[PDB]
């Protein structure tokens, strides 16, 4: 009934979306029909009005902040609690892989000696933890893997996992669900058409996880499995400690329903959100929203006042995710981005604007921190846990495939030295820990199945010397 | 003669160098003779003997953190900044400050690193930006004490760069400086030497040579009489700095006033090291004497050691920015330099075999010896350390086989723009959309901003060009004023 739809669009001020209906082959016009019939126009106008209608900080109290380095007298207790939580099948992990090289970032092969993709590395960190848990508690156990993907990448991501046999995990325990979308809209409040037959659409931000969880009953799935803790994380960090027993133990022990892992920000303009509290309410002030004066404040000790860098690693309990889906979600606000958005004009010409065209609305995953009953912050070291792959080209600065590769290999290289091993050149001369910039860097990779975080390596490496590239995996020690 | 040389080579066991002598054209024979002639074979044998001991069969155990009593900070002590800076500008006005650039190293994208063009909207090379900061300080000190003044630029070159460099300055009219004040001198060299202690020929007529390390600065000063040229100019302070740092604050008045005000003969500028494996030397004290333990000579356990406050115990990263008083140099050049030791590196050295065949080994076959410039800190009457922030003063441009995602031309470009972008927001300025929507300080596009040292040395004096004005990047602010490249 397209008479019914022309009418509801025109009342919403969007009849221009059918401007070319008569120029579309029957196939075309049914793709557009079903795409429009699936939009909540009343709601999009409300969202637009609040977005358009749009237009002091304090560090968290030391009482809520734990440190992997300063509270090392506690790492053991925390690690035991997380492995214990894992062995009880009480822990699940949720990967934010929406909004993706026009391919899923988890497929990125960084040039590691073993050529593993980010998806595989993550899967093996999950397999490892299941195995360490069993070794320490005796029972077989499961850490389910919830993967939120975008429409464009759902099928391709699934095929990729089938091709790789789920990296050794069971399909039964990997749950794929997709993120929602939102249309781009010009400054006049009209939805933008990408083509004569397609609305310019984009993922609703990683904060669209909440509406996505709801739409596919993911929480009920977690409840059915009896999961208590969810480790939410970003796909681009090759160093990500998936289901990290320490971070989780910490949160369980401090009785939190919500936690965020953090690293110290030292460069005032590093594009990292900053965890803090405003009017007693916890949140992240996204880097694109801090003033330079604040980003630059320093405390007595010489460091930045706002130095708790969000590395997009959160802990959420299931009942809390339950409250968010059932109550808080509608209260989250859209963060706005003015963008140059390709569009078909009224004259049927395809335009690539040079002046920002309209806005993109996104919800942020960390905006539910303000609703948590008990929020904690966990600080870790950068070199051990955070090396984001943000831009594939090495000409956008850092955070590219080659910095991620060296970040992982440098870490593994240090695990070997700390476990008593050494690297040598062709004559058997020992290389130093940081060899001169050719007056290699050392190629080293250790499978997560062998070492989750540097432990269990003495029997393979103590007092031994290796010629890089060195890989230590399930099949032993190999110098390529 | 040749039996002169020939005999010297035999006492030395370096006879094989004339192996191809009777097979060289007159031109070739003169090139080699000259090369061999400028070499101290008996000494080289002694250096090799000392360098090779480094393999036999421990500084780390004796290393101690820099004590608080010698450490000054641009952050923790900003209240003393105005004083240090005017003190520094005073020395510059008094004509008592010279700058010395270490540029005998190479670069390969094969040419002087100083000649690199990083993609800045102005396109200036590192050499130019430095000369402009030197020009700047001269205008500022004049327009602050009333007299014209000079910051002489001594530039240590190597057999590699010398020619290329000189021609480049001449081509650019010394960027506005006066050539009588840009003193080029040449660094010495050392031959590659195999493990058996034999000097390596790279051609039948060419000894395989390389610059003797930035520490080769000291014999270099004595050879070309540089210390005397400095004394004849009435220079008291010398700012020694690395060529590859695009943010380098040449003849930095604050750093200079700090050391002079604290009465030092020697000072090092450092930045906080946070990553254990960052390749920067670390300033430290060993047996009551200051040293820099180079990144390649520290153990991982030391590099990773933390202090109670959570930062690296050895966090004073060396940025190759030093302060030496001319008298201290005096003593170094003619009293202490013989105690400097060579740091060694095993290398794969292309060589010519006994039958004339050029070979490229797949295994290291010899060593390279180098002296390091900071190894004189230990001889100082009073050593001082001055901590400064990375983003304002340190963004190294290293060789391609030493970047690995960073410390490259593009990160160097991003560091100068980010700094200038920030200097602008701090002076009340703002950047905007094509629609004029004001951009955040850190948009989610790398805001291209470039301010000339002539307009601003460290972010000062921009209020007029910038307070309360919005700008369209890319933005360039130079002598000819404010420019928007659209
Ligand atoms: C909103 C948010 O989290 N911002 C954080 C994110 O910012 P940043 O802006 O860098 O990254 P993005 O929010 O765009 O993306 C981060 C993660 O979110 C996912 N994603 C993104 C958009 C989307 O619609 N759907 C989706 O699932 C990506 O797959 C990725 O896993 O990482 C930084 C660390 O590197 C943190 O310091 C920032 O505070
Ligand atoms: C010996 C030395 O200074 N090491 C420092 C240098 O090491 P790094 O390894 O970076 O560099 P190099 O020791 O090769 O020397 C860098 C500087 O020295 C010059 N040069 C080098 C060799 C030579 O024979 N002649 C010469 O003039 C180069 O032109 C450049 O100006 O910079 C780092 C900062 O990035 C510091 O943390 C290191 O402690």
């Amino acid at each position: 009934n397209i008479n019914d739809l022309k009418l509801t669009l025109s009342k919403a001020g969007q009849e221009h979306l059918l401007r070319f209906w008569n120029e579309l082959e029957e196939a075309q016009q049914v793709e557009l029909y079903a795409e429009l019939q699936a939009m909540n126009f009343e709601e999009l106008n409300f969202f637009f009005q609040k977005a358009i209608e749009g237009f002091r900080m304090e560090p968290v109290p030391r009482e809520v902040l734990g440190s992997a380095t300063r509270d090392q007298d506690q790492l053991q207790a925390w690690e035991s609690e997380g492995l214990f939580q894992i062995s009880q099948n009480k822990v699940a992990v949720l990967l934010l892989a929406g909004g993706q090289v026009a391919y899923p970032k988890g497929m990125y092969d960084v040039g590691l000696p073993s050529r593993k993709t980010l998806f595989q590395i993550q899967a093996e960190r999950i397999l490892k933890l299941q195995q360490v848990a069993e070794k320490y508690y005796g029972n077989k156990c499961i850490i389910p893997w919830y993967i939120m993907t975008s429409g464009r990448t759902m099928e391709s991501t699934k095929e990729f996992f089938t091709k790789h046999k789920y990296f050794g995990l069971k399909k039964e325990n990997v749950i794929f669900f997709q993120q929602g979308m939102l249309p781009a809209m010009s400054f006049d409040g009209k939805i933008i058409l990408e083509e004569k037959n397609k609305v310019s659409m984009a993922p609703d931000g990683n904060g669209g996880l909440y509406r996505a969880l709801a739409a596919q009953n993911i929480v009920e799935d977690m409840e059915q499995r009896g999961i208590w803790s969810i480790h939410v994380y970003c796909v681009d960090n090759i160093l990500v400690k998936v289901a990290d027993p320490r971070f989780i133990g910490f949160c369980i022990q401090k009785g939190a329903d919500c936690g965020a892992k953090v690293v110290e920000k030292t460069n005032p303009t590093e594009p990292v959100g900053v965890v803090c509290r405003v009017d007693g309410v916890y949140q992240v002030v996204e880097y694109s929203e801090i003033s330079l004066a604040t980003a630059q404040k320093r405390s007595s000790d010489g460091r930045l006042l706002f130095n708790a860098g969000n590395i997009a690693n959160h802990f959420f309990t299931v009942p809390f995710l339950r409250d968010v889906v059932n109550v808080y979600e509608p209260q989250l606000q859209h963060h706005v981005a003015q963008k140059k958005i390709p569009y078909v004009d009224t004259q049927g010409q395809l335009i690539k604007p040079d002046k920002p065209n309209g806005i993109k609305m996104e919800k942020f995953v960390f905006d539910i921190f303000q609703f948590a009953k008990k929020f904690v912050v966990y600080e870790v070291l950068r070199e051990d846990e955070f090396s984001p792959l943000k831009n594939a080209d090495s000409q956008n600065g850092k955070d590219n495939p080659t910095t991620a590769r060296h970040a992982l290999m440098s870490l593994h290289h240090c695990w070997v030295l700390n476990a008593g091993g050494h690297f040598i050149d062709e004559n058997g001369s020992r290389l130093p820990a940081i060899p001169r910039s050719a007056t290699v860097p050392i190629q080293c990779e250790i499978s997560p199945l062998i070492s989750y975080a540097g432990e269990g390596l003495e029997s393979y490496v103590a007092d031994k010397e290796f010629h890089a590239p060195l890989i230590i995996d399930e099949n032993g020690v190999h110098e390529l």
